[PDB]
C-alpha cells in the first residue's frame, strides 16, 4: 500500500515480461481487468473523447481527462497510465497537467511530439513540433513531476521521418527526462530491437485494432526488446458493439430476451463491486 | 428543437404506444441508442454509482448524478429520464436537485418512497418512508419544477405492503404533484390495468433483468394500460461481459484475434460521432 | 416578472438597452454576485483573471473551459441577472471555441466575450501582447455564431489599440461585428476622445473597460455614455477590495492573537443572513421538526 | 519549507509545536496564500463558507463534492496544511468512508465531523438536534476505519447549548475512545469551561472563536492558558471580504465611478507578488523573442 502509484507502475514494468496495459474508460472497465489479472491499466485521450460523443481532435483539456482519471483511482490501486496528448497547452499548462495527475493518484502519463491541434496516431496528415520544442515540453514536465513518477514521452515521427530520425528524438527526449518511450505506430517488427537498445529506458508498443500495424503478441513484442504493450480500446470497441445490438434487439423485438446470454449477471456485477459485503451491513444496522 | 426538454418527454410519452426508455451509462451510448431510434434515453442510478465502482446503495449524491446528466444531455436532445433516488436529502436538497436538473436540460426525473439509506428495486429488505413523508418530498419538487419538466414519483411499496396499498400511494403522490408514476417491480402483468386505471396519469414498467419481474413485451405491457417501458441497464450489462471477455482473451492469448469480430469498426465508431465531418474542416484549416 | 420567461441572452440585450449606460461588475463568486444584485446592478461579470487568480494561478492562459464554466455555474445557479463571461481567446480551435459557446449557454450565460490575442493571452493593459491577424479572429467569430443561439451574446474584444493604433483596432472591430460579433470590447483606450468615433465605426453596443491600475484613466459612466459608450465594465473592482479586506484581517489575527481589531470591518451575520433570505429557510426547517 | 512529510502529519506538527495553533479560514486559494504570506501554519474550509459562498444557506445542503471540490483549490496552491468541515459526513457509513477517502486524496490534512442529525446547522445557532452517543459513535468508526494514520480525525460535540457540559464532556471522551485524534468543543459560552473539558478528554483541543455567535472573543494567550490546542477564525476574512466588496459596488452605483474604492484596494502590484506573476510573464517574453 505505502508504495506510490509511479513505483507500482515501474514495478510492474520490470516484473512483467512484457507488462500489458489495457484501456479502461470508467472505473467498472478498471475493476473487469484488475479482476482478469492485469498488473496496469490505461486512460485513452481517444476514449475520453469519444465516451463525451466527441471526436479525438484535441477538443478536450485537463479537466475532461483528470475527472476521467480520478474516478478511475478511487476505485483500486493499480498503476494507472494516462493519455495527455500535447500537454493542453504551454509550458504551465504542462505543469498543471503534471501537479494535478499526481494529485489524482496516477502512476504515469504520455505526451507526445504532435502540433497543438492533434490527431490518432496511425491517421495520415500529422505534424510534429521540432526536437527542441519537444524538449521544452519534457522540461515543463520534469520540473515538477515527483521522482516515481512515470512520464512517457510519444514519438509520432516514424511515419513521417523513419526509423533513424525516430530514433534520434526519442534519445534526446530521454535525455531531457523521459522515463520511458512510446514508439507509436512502428509498422514492423524488425524495428523494435534496434530502437529498444538504442533508447536504453523501457519502450511501449501500441497494439491498437484497424491502425497501421500488425497485431503481434506480447511474448513477439517482449522478444523484440518491448517492455510494455498497450491495448488503448479494445475492451470499449467491444462494449459499444454489445450495446448497439441490445438497442437494435429492444427496438426490434419490444423486449430484450435476445440479449439476455450476452449480459453479465446481477450475480457477477454484485462479484466485482462486492456488493454483498455492504447490503450485509446494511441489514446489521437496520435491525 | 425550440421545444423543452419536458415538453419533449410528455410527447414522446403522449405519441409512442407504449414509449420505450432505454438506460444509457455515458453520452456515447446515448448516440447508439438515438442513432436505433429510441424516443427517450434513460441514467440509471445504479449505473451511476455502479460505473463508479460503487454499490447501489444511496452513496452517490446530486453531484454523481448531474456530471453523468450533463454529459449526456451535451451530446443530445433525445429527452433525458434521471434517476434521482430519493432526492439526495431534506426539501432544500430535493429543490436543488430538481433545479439543477432542470438547468442540464434533462427531461424528468424519478423519485422514490425509500428512506434515505435505499437499495435496488429489486433486491429484499427495502424500507420505505410513510405516504406523508414522500408527499413532502413531492411538495418540495414540485414547488420549484418547471410546468414542462417532468417529475416522476415511484413507489417501491408493491413487495412490502401489496397492490392495494401501492395504488393508494401512487394516488395520494398524484394529488400531491407527480406528473407521472413509476411502479416499481410488480410481479405479475395483471396487476397494471387495474393500477394503471386507478392512477390515471402515465405509468412506466420496469423491465429490468434478474429482477423479480417477468421480462414482457412492450405490446403486451401496452395492452394491460402501462405507457412507459424502462430498460434500465439492459445495454450496460451486455457492454460489461464484452468488456471482460476481451480483457480475458488479451491476457489468456497475448493478443485480441479472438476478440476482432466482437469489436464495432473504426468506421461505425466515425459514423456515430460524425468525425470524418470534423477530420476534413482540419484539412482544410492546414492547407491554408 | 422579466426573469422568468426571458432568456439570458434577451435580458442582457434589454438591460443595454434599457440603461445609459449599463454598467457591468465584475463578482468572483455567487455571494458577490447576489451583493451586487442587491446594490441594483443589471448585470454582472466573470473575469478570467479573476477565475486564474482566486485558484492561485496567473492571467496567462492557463486556465481552460472548465475553470471559468465551473465558476460561471455556480453564479447563475444563484441569480437570473445576466451574467458576462470571459472566455479568454476561445480555449482552442474552432471546436473547442464550439464547445465553449455551448457549454456557456448550457450553463445558463447570458453573453461570453473572445478577444484577438494568441493563445498565451495576457491582461489588456500589460505590454508586449502579441495579436492574431484580422482572418484568424474571423474564423475565431464564425466558429461561436455557428452554434449559438440568437439571443446569446457574442461580445468580440480587440486588444490591437495599444500595438497597431486607433484606426487599424477600428477596422478590426468591423470586420468581427461583420463576421457576426453582436456586441464590441474595445480594450485599453487610453483617452476618452476614441470612444465617439470608434462607436460610430462599429455601430454595435461598445463596452468601456474601466478597470484600475491600468492603462486607462477611471471616467465616470456618465462621460463614457456621452462619448458613444453602452456598456461599462468594472471586472475587479470587488474583488482587490475583499484582498486588502482579507489580508488585513489575517495580520490582524496574527499580531494580536484576535480578531477585535477587524470587527468594525466585518459584515454582520444578520446582514449576511438578508443577503441569503437565511431566516426563510431555517423557520421552515424548525415546522418541520416540528410535526416530527 | 521541506515537504516529505503527509499532510496529516505537517498539521499534527503544527499543533504540537504552536501554542495555540491559530487556524484561519479560507473560501478560496487566494485567500489560503493571503494566510500562508502572513505566516499562519494551519488554514480552514468552512462548511458554512462553501454553502455561503454559493449563495446557499448553512443548512446541510451542500454535499461531499461542493466541499471537495473547493478544498482542491486550495490544496493545488498551497501545502500549507488545511482543516475541512464535513458537517456530519454527508450520509451514513459509506458516504463517510467515501468523504474520507476522498479528502485524503484531496491532500486535505484534517476533517471535523459533528454529532448533530443530517439537517445541520451553524452551531451557534438555537434548535439545533443531536444523534445519541451511539450513532456518532458509528460515524467515528465508519471514519476511522478507512483513514491513513497520520491524518487527522477531530470529533465536533455541538452539545454543550442542548446538554449541558458534563454531557458534553462524556460524549467528547467516548468519541475519543471510538478513534477521535482531537476535539471541537463547539461554542463554549464562558473560558471557565475549557481546563476542565481539555483535562477530560487529553487530546487536543479546537476552540472556534467565530463572532457574532453565542461566543466572547477570548485571545490566543487565553486560551491557550486553558488549555486549548488549536483556534479557529472561520469566517472572519470572508465577513470583511464581504463588507468591502459590498461597499465598492455601492461606491460604483451612487458615483458612476470607482475613485473612492481605489484606496480601499489591494494593488496590481501585491496581487502580483502574491501570485509570483512577474516570473511567468517574464518567461513569457522569452520565449516569444525566438518566434
Ligand atoms: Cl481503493
Ligand atoms: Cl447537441
Ligand atoms: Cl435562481
Ligand atoms: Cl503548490
Ligand atoms: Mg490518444
Ligand atoms: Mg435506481
Ligand atoms: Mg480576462
Ligand atoms: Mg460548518
Amino acid at each position: 500500500q505505502s508504495m506510490s502509484p509511479g513505483k507500482l507502475f515501474r514495478q510492474a514494468v520490470a516484473n512483467e515480461h512484457p507488462l500489458q496495459i489495457v484501456g479502461a474508460i470508467n472505473a467498472y472497465c478498471a475493476l473487469l481487468a484488475e479482476n482478469v489479472g492485469f498488473k496496469a491499466i490505461y486512460l485513452s485521450g481517444g476514449g475520453v473523447a469519444n465516451t463525451l460523443g466527441l471526436p479525438d481532435l484535441g477538443i478536450t483539456d485537463l479537466h475532461d481527462v483528470l475527472e476521467d482519471a480520478r474516478r478511475i483511482t478511487a476505485a483500486t490501486h493499480l498503476p494507472l497510465l494516462v493519455d495527455i496528448d500535447t500537454g493542453f497547452g504551454g509550458a504551465f499548462t504542462i505543469a498543471r497537467a503534471i501537479k494535478e495527475m499526481e494529485r489524482a493518484q496516477v502512476a504515469a502519463v504520455h505526451m507526445e511530439d504532435q502540433v497543438a491541434q492533434k490527431r490518432c496516431g496511425h491517421r495520415p496528415g500529422k505534424e510534429l513540433v521540432n526536437t527542441n520544442e519537444m524538449v521544452d515540453r519534457i522540461k515543463a514536465a520534469v520540473d515538477v513531476k515527483s521522482n516515481d513518477f512515470v512520464l512517457i514521452a510519444r514519438t509520432d515521427a516514424y511515419a513521417v521521418e523513419g526509423l533513424k530520425a525516430t530514433i534520434d528524438r526519442a534519445c534526446t527526449y530521454v535525455e531531457a527526462g523521459a522515463d520511458m518511450i512510446f514508439a507509436e505506430a512502428l509498422e514492423n517488427i524488425n524495428d523494435y530491437p534496434t530502437f529498444c537498445k538504442a533508447v536504453k529506458v523501457p519502450v511501449l508498443a501500441n497494439m491498437t485494432e484497424f491502425g497501421k500495424t500488425p497485431l503481434y503478441t506480447a511474448a513477439q513484442l517482449a522478444d523484440h526488446g518491448v517492455k510494455m504493450v498497450l491495448y488503448p480500446r479494445s475492451a470499449d470497441r467491444a462494449m459499444s458493439k454489445a450495446a448497439l445490438a441490445v438497442y437494435e434487439d429492444i427496438k426490434k423485438h419490444g423486449v430484450q430476451t435476445a440479449s439476455l446470454p450476452f449480459m453479465q449477471t446481477r450475480e457477477a456485477l454484485y462479484e466485482v463491486l462486492n456488493y454483498h459485503a455492504y447490503e450485509d451491513k446494511l441489514n446489521q444496522l437496520f435491525k
